[PDB]
């Protein structure tokens, strides 16, 4: 099945998921010189004070930190969005080396990693219904650069030994995702897709301009994870990023001058 090797990576996905060659695929390169400032965009409203993390899972593609999304406890609103979007999970994409790992790029620059906070539109009732709608999801994307440690990331890093291989989970309560945000909420936005199969064109992307800093040590721990299951040949979970896709007939809008 699909993955990030030579034989099963991004360049193969279209055979099982033809929407891979669609009109609104993600990620994309963000050309900062052609993204136009849109004064009509609102500030983003990130309301995570009541968030309830539950569990962390290695799904064989990344690790997901999952939240209780049975009520409006951690929500994203404002920005480019109409309505209310509930946080379901976050996860990262990262590289084998610090010079690659992000999915979005900025003037062709690749960051060491990218965080995706995934939210679904409450008007559709559940996640599975939301991903069938063009405005079903809002994903907040945050770039990671290597420098100073991110203190708020360390709780995640330190549990990763317990979910080394595909299908392992661990309890992961009381984690505050506010500790993963940069200072500024300035953003770019465009309409796109999930970046993994099934590649559904259901996402309003909100990509923050300001990266967070993580330490080399932190990212090194991500790279100790495995794609494989327990007692299978070890294949390090690295380079779990889809490259930039054609922008096609889209505009990327900036919230800031
Ligand atoms: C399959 C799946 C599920 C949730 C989120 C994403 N995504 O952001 O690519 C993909
Ligand atoms: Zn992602």
């Amino acid at each position: 099945h699909w993955g990030y090797g030579k034989h099963n990576g991004p360049e193969h996905w279209h055979k099982d998921f033809p929407i891979a060659k669609g009109e609104r695929q993600s990620p994309v390169d963000i050309d900062t010189h052609t993204a136009k400032y849109d004064p009509s965009l609102k500030p983003l409203s990130v309301s995570y004070d009541q968030a309830t993390s539950l569990r962390i899972l290695n799904n064989g593609h990344a690790f997901n930190v999952e939240f209780d999304d049975s009520q409006d406890k951690a929500v994203l609103k404002g920005g480019p969005l109409d309505g209310t979007y509930r946080l379901i999970q976050f996860h990262f994409h990262w590289g084998s080396l610090d010079g690659q790992g992000s999915e979005h790029t900025v003037d062709k620059k690749k960051y060491a990693a990218e965080l995706h906070l995934v939210h679904w539109n409450t008007k559709y009732g559940d996640f599975g219904k939301a991903v069938q709608q063009p405005d079903g999801l809002a994903v907040l994307g945050i770039f990671l650069k290597v420098g100073s440690a991110k203190p708020g990331l360390q709780k995640v890093v330190d549990v990763l030994d317990s979910i080394k291989t595909k299908g392992k989970s661990a309890d992961f309560t009381n984690f505050d995702p506010r500790g993963l945000l940069p200072e500024s909420l300035d953003y770019w936005t465009y309409p796109g897709s999930l970046t993994t199969p099934p590649l559904l064109e259901c996402v309003t992307w909100i990509v923050l301009k300001e990266p967070i800093s993580v330490s080399s040590e932190q990212v090194l721990k991500f790279r100790k994870l495995n794609f494989n299951g327990e007692g299978e040949p070890e294949e390090l979970m690295v380079d779990n990023w889809r490259p930039a896709q054609p922008l096609k007939n889209r505009q990327i809008k900036a919230s800031f001058k």
